[PDB]
């Protein structure tokens, strides 16, 4: 697996910067899915699931001031750049395969 890392800036505020780090890929992904469903809970603190279609995942990501990841390849011991379009597109086919799962 890859070591990743998470690059968000929410707005033009640069004090916003944020990162975070995972043990692979996917893991990274999965927690793009979560910054979103967290701050739908922060929003709706008493609906009881919280549920989201992926145009409104894809418009929230679109919305961030910037979206970036760093995935490390053994190769060269460095980590490789990919921006918010790359990641939109991993996340739409793990949500594809967990649809077609179900």
């Amino acid at each position: 697996m890859s070591h990743t890392i998470l690059l968000v800036q929410p707005t033009k505020r640069p004090e916003g910067r944020t990162y975070a780090d995972y043990e692979s890929v996917n893991e990274c992904m999965e927690g793009v899915c979560k910054m979103y469903e967290e701050h739908l809970k922060r929003m709706n603190p008493n609906s009881p699931s919280i549920t989201y279609d992926i145009s409104q995942l894809f418009d929230f990501i679109d919305d961030l001031a910037d979206l970036s990841c760093l995935v490390y390849r053994a190769d060269t011991q460095t980590y490789q750049p990919y921006n918010k379009d790359w990641i939109k597109e991993k996340i739409y086919v793990l949500l594809r395969r967990q649809a077609q799962q179900a």
